[PDB]
């Protein structure tokens, strides 16, 4: 039977959360999406040769009850962390996610990886170093992306599968 691993990306508001999912699933780069959709999808990838399911939330603004959300939050396996490198803080903001996530799972050991998107912009704020670091200190993976030209999206997503599966194993 084919693997499934639930996945879940976060982070603040117009760091590219929708843009990496759709760029990720349906192969385009999104000039807007609406903030306050949040939906999920599934794709069939292989990674290091096993033909596997990603189940991806993309987070969101949600007044709202989503009975979906609540099954990510619940059984989600790993999260994006994202973060844009030309907005400081969306970077200042991630200790928040994390320790959301860690909460929802009720672990310090949560498969994660830090993501620092829109790589392709020049008006760099926050550097690779400080996300080195960061990522060092949590004990995590950091990839740089671009959801506009697709830089490090596979890698970013697959790098969450290989984290996961070292988690189970
Ligand atoms: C621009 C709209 C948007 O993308 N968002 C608005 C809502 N966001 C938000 N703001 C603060 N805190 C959180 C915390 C979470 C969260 C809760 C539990 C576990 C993991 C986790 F990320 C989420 Cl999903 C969104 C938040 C950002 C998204
Ligand atoms: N240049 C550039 N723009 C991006 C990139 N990713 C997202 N954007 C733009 O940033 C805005 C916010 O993206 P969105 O995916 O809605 O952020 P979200 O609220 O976190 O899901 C959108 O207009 C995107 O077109 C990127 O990687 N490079
Ligand atoms: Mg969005």
């Amino acid at each position: 039977g084919m693997t499934e691993y639930k996945l879940v990306v976060v982070g603040a508001c117009g760091v590219g959360k929708s843009a990496l999912t759709i760029q990720l699933i349906q192969n385009h780069f999104v000039d807007e999406y609406d903030p306050t959709i949040e939906d999920s999808y599934r794709k069939q990838v292989v990674i290091d040769g096993e033909t596997c399911l990603l189940d991806i939330l993309d987070t969101a603004g949600q007044e709202e009850y989503s009975a979906m959300r609540d099954q990510y939050m619940r059984t989600g396996e790993g999260f994006l962390c994202v973060f844009a490198i030309n907005n400081t803080k969306s970077f200042e903001d991630i200790h928040h996610y994390r320790e959301q996530i860690k909460r929802v799972k009720d672990s310090e050991d949560v498969p994660m990886v830090l993501v620092g998107n829109k790589c392709d912009l020049p008006s760099r704020t926050v550097d690779t170093k400080q996300a080195q670091d960061l990522a060092r200190s949590y004990g995590i993976p950091f990839i740089e992306t671009s959801a506009k030209t697709r830089q490090g999206v596979d890698d970013a997503f697959y790098t969450l599968v290989r984290e996961i599966r070292k988690h189970k194993e």
